[PDB]
Formats: structure tokens, sequence, C-alpha cells
């Protein structure tokens, strides 16, 4: 049945998603962003990627957001005068970089009104995430049910501490991706196609990564899969409870039938791997632990065993209780 779980879940769905207000509030930081930007070089464009820009945000969202801009014009440069002036502005944060790319971290707003936690990590030509973002927005259009799905997960990781890459487990990506492969290689009928795979995908070459994928949503056919969201998560859970094999396994959107060894990657951390859809050589889940998956499993199942219990009525709300 799964029709009381749905319920439950579209209720939890609609308290964690980023509200209207919100969202609003983080567009009008970037036009003053854009603002500072502007100021600085008027030939560079400040573009938003990540959960904002795909639609997959909770509410006290971060904001990560790339400069464009000529190649040939040394970053750090112009990273530097972009960071000098974000402070003349009022802005609180760093700058940094790590090997040559270099990267400003935003921690604070005090005088513009986006608070006194406002979070933005700013790049520098990060052209991949853009492109890994227009991936996961094409999804997020192609089927309503991707978002509140992904939403849930990210809510649930989030409650069982099994969201922290710093700490031994996954990014939020991470389960986006194992939320993905799922619905495209695991369920029957599939919920999505791969679009990189289509006979329709036209290669363009970015950084060395073929970001191709066929994006003209218009044509593709509706989905064949009926599932409620309550069945699409249940059966989610059980898939990375029980059949997935992370010992030996690649979580992967290169496949026709998903199927990728370890071993076949050189992949022997790869603990748990996922392969990064566009930049292939990137494992997603290299910051997970052997600990971390074990909780990550473990949770999988405790989550699996909660919606298969004939205890009734079964404690839902135990699904997002902290661990």
């Amino acid at each position: 049945s799964h029709k009381e779980f749905t319920k439950f879940c579209y209720e939890v769905y609609n308290e964690i998603k980023i509200s209207d207000k919100e969202f609003k509030e983080k567009r009008a930081a970037l036009d003053t962003l854009r603002l500072c930007l502007k100021r600085i070089s008027p030939d560079a464009e400040l573009v938003a990627f990540g959960s904002l820009e795909s639609g997959l945000a909770l509410k006290n969202s971060d904001m990560d957001l790339c400069v464009l801009m000529d190649s040939r014009v040394q970053s750090d440069t112009i990273a530097l005068q972009f960071y000098e002036e974000l402070i003349a502005e009022g802005f609180e944060g760093k700058f940094l970089q790590r090997a040559r790319i270099p990267i400003i971290k935003l921690t604070s707003d005090t005088k513009n009104g986006f608070g006194a936690s406002f979070q933005c990590d700013i790049g520098f030509n990060n052209r991949l995430a853009i492109h890994n973002t227009l991936l996961l927005s094409s999804y997020t259009k192609l089927d309503a049910r991707l978002k509140p799905m992904v939403l849930l997960v990210k809510h649930w990781a989030k409650r069982k501490q099994i969201n922290s890459p710093y700490f031994g487990t996954l990014s939020s990506y991470g389960y986006v991706l194992m939320v993905l492969y799922y619905l495209i290689h695991v369920i029957k009928p599939p919920v999505f196609p791969n679009l990189l795979l289509s006979p329709l995908k036209q290669e363009k070459i970015v950084d060395g990564f073929d970001v191709g994928f066929d994006d003209k949503l218009e044509d593709i056919p509706p989905s064949q899969n009926y599932s409620s969201l309550g069945s699409l998560l249940h059966g989610f859970f059980r898939f990375y409870a029980y059949k997935f094999e992370p010992r030996e396994k690649v979580v992967t959107f290169r496949r026709p039938d998903g199927y990728l060894t370890k071993q076949e990657k050189g992949w022997t951390r790869y603990i748990l791997a996922i392969e990064d859809p566009f930049e292939i050589s990137h494992n997603v889940g290299r910051t997970v632990s052997s600990s971390g998956l074990y909780r990550i499993r473990g949770e999988f199942m405790a989550a699996s065993r909660l919606l298969n219990s004939r205890s009734y009525p079964i404690p839902y709300d135990s699904l997002f209780e902290e661990a």
C-alpha cells in the first residue's frame, strides 16, 4: 500500500523544503553579489549551481556560485579583487586557494540584510558543477516525484548523522546520485531514462570531460512507473539495505544496465564507490570510511525494517528522528 506513509512523506516534505520567502531572499543576495562583481570585472558572469539552482533545496540552504570568465585571465587576481570588494560591501569570509583553484567562502552579511549566518561558496570557472546541476535540474523537471524524494532522503541522512563528508560519511550530492541511480537503473519499470546514454545525446567536451546529455525534455515519454512517493522511498531504502553490493560495485551512470565493478575502474578511499556522471575520475563516495559505511548501511536497513513493520501503527516519525 504505502498510502499512509506517502501522506506522511508529503507532510514532512512541505515542512522541510525551502520556502518561497527564503528562495526569493537567496535570489536577492545573488543579485547584490552580481553588482559587486560588475564593479570589478564587467565581462565576468556570476552563476548559481547546486541545490538552489536545481530546486532541490532544504530550508536554510547554503549557496553555491561560480564566476565565469575568459580562461586566459588568471582566476586568482580577479578572485582576490572580488573578495576585497565583498569585504568592503560588508560580507564576511575567507579567500583561499587549493592547488591552482581559488575559492571565496562567505560566512556572514553585516549590512545587506541577508543574515548573520549567510553561507555562500564562490568558485572560479567551475564549469563541471554547472553541468552536474543542469543534469539534476533536467531530472527534476522530468518527474515531479524526484524533488520530494530527494529532500526526504537528505533530511533522513542529516537526522541519522550519515550526511557528514568530513566525518566519514556521504555528501548530499552523493545521496542525490544514489537516488537517481536507483530511479534510472534499479526500479522496474524505470522512473527515468539515462539521459547520458540517449541515442539523441550530443557530445560536449568541457575541461576534458563529456558533459553531454539529452536535454530536449519535451520529447521524452513520461515514466511508466506509477509508484507513490512512499513506495519509491521504500524500494530505495531496500535496494541499498539488502541488494546493492558496496564492496564490489560502483554506482554509475555510464552503463546501459547500471553494472560496473570497482575492479574495472581500478577503484579497489573506494569503500563506497559512486562515479560522478561527468567527472568520471571522481569518486563522490571517497569521503566514506569503513565505520561510516557500516552506519549508512545500518540506517538503510533500519529504514527498510520500519517501513516493512507489521506492528500497527507504524511510527513513521522515527524515520526522521535523530540517531
